[PDB]
């Protein structure tokens, strides 16, 4: 389902804007007869959608042990339940004065090194890839290893027989029985993933989206206490994570004044929903609230939300104040974007200078 993922640059390309006129919730029987689809474009369907316990998420026509996405309840409940804790409140408070230092680390490299840079490759994913790494409690010593390879069995074996800090040690010092080698392995891939796609292209396209709009870049250097809301802002416009594994109806359901039949899966489509609305879509960091599903919604609602949203706060707050000057080094409209792909959306590089 290709048109789900049909951009111009960031913006929504006018074959999916026509796609979206059908209607929050469209009817996609498949040309052979072999099933019948639907696509979820607004922001409410989505959200009806997801919340539902009526859908689960079934392969249709690989599997790795510790990704939650790949579980339906009662199994996903009881690992996501073990490793939640991770994300409290309490948790990220703690967390933020060394993820603000990893930030300040490499934009002190950048400053050094001296323009230009290559934003993505140089600056944006070691950043996220680092600050994964405290998160995770990954030992010094493994940590410019596991970055340079994106040997999981092996370091979560090991560092489950000797608990340390971050995610993994809590879990592992907490539920050491409950959860397997590759179960931990698992998810410390995910997280390392979410943070080397997910997040380090929201650092790089969030950067190119403030630079296009330079009068905001500049008030959130005067007006750091926007963080917050520009992160959200930011999210719902890129809308990185474009589009959701299918949820297959388990049982006749009503959604959006349509009957879903058993069986049927349906596609949401969180670029859609974040972008379609023509009203209130452009880019702007002083909206209180943000109308947006980018982190998805319901029990698969995004694990590390609350790690993501701090630390693109802090990432991007201190980027427009230490750099007041940043700008592209080519015409915003030369940036290469990765052609329509189920994969995490993201430029392919990001020459800056100052
Ligand atoms: C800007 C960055 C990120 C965005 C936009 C994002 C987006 C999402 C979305 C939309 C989902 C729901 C997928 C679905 O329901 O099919 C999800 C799930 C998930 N995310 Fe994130 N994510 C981000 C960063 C992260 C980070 C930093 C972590 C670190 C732990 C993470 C871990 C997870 C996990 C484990 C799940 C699966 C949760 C479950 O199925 O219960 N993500 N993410």
């Amino acid at each position: 389902h290709r048109v789900l993922h049909l951009r111009d640059r960031l913006d929504l390309a006018a074959e999916l804007k026509l796609l979206c006129e059908r209607g929050p919730l469209v009817r996609i029987p498949l040309e052979d007869g072999s099933a019948v689809h639907w696509f979820a474009l607004g922001y409410d369907v989505v959200r009806e959608v997801l919340g539902s316990e009526k859908f689960d998420k079934r392969v249709i026509g690989m599997a790795l042990p510790g990704n939650l996405l790949q579980l339906d309840p009662p199994e996903h409940t009881r690992l996501r339940r073990m490793v939640a804790p991770a994300f409290s409140v309490r948790r990220m408070q703690a967390l933020e004065p060394r993820v603000q230092a990893i930030v300040d680390d490499h934009l002190d490299t950048m400053a050094s090194t001296g323009p230009p840079v290559e934003f993505l490759r140089e600056v944006a994913g070691p950043m996220a890839a680092r600050v994964a790494c405290e998160f995770l409690g990954i030992p010094l010593d493994d940590r410019g290893e596991l970055i340079r390879l994106t040997y999981m069995r092996e370091l979560a074996a090991r560092l489950r027989r000797d608990p340390g800090d971050g995610m993994l040690g809590m879990v592992a010092r907490d539920h050491g029985a409950d959860i397997s080698d590759e179960e931990l392995a698992g998810l410390c891939a995910v997280v390392m993933n979410s943070s080397v796609e997910q997040t380090e292209s929201c650092l790089a396209a969030g950067t190119l989206l403030l630079l296009e709009h330079p009068e905001q870049f500049a008030l959130l250097r005067e007006r750091p206490e926007l963080g917050e809301q520009a992160v959200e802002e930011i999210v719902r416009y890129l809308s990185v994570f474009e589009g959701l594994d299918p949820r297959t109806a388990t049982e006749d359901v009503e959604i959006g004044g349509q009957v879903i039949k058993k069986g049927e899966a349906v596609f949401c489509s969180l670029l859609a929903a974040n972008r379609a609305d023509p009203a209130l879509d452009g880019f702007d960091i002083t909206r209180k609230e943000s109308r947006h599903v980018a982190f998805g919604h319901g029990i698969h609602h995004c694990l590390g939300a609350p790690l993501a949203r701090m630390e693109l706060r802090i990432a991007f707050t201190t980027l427009v104040s230490r750099f007041p000057s940043l700008r592209t080094a080519v015409p915003a409209e030369e940036i290469r974007f990765r052609p329509p792909s189920s994969n995490v959306f993201t430029l392919l590089e990001l020459p800056l200078t100052w």
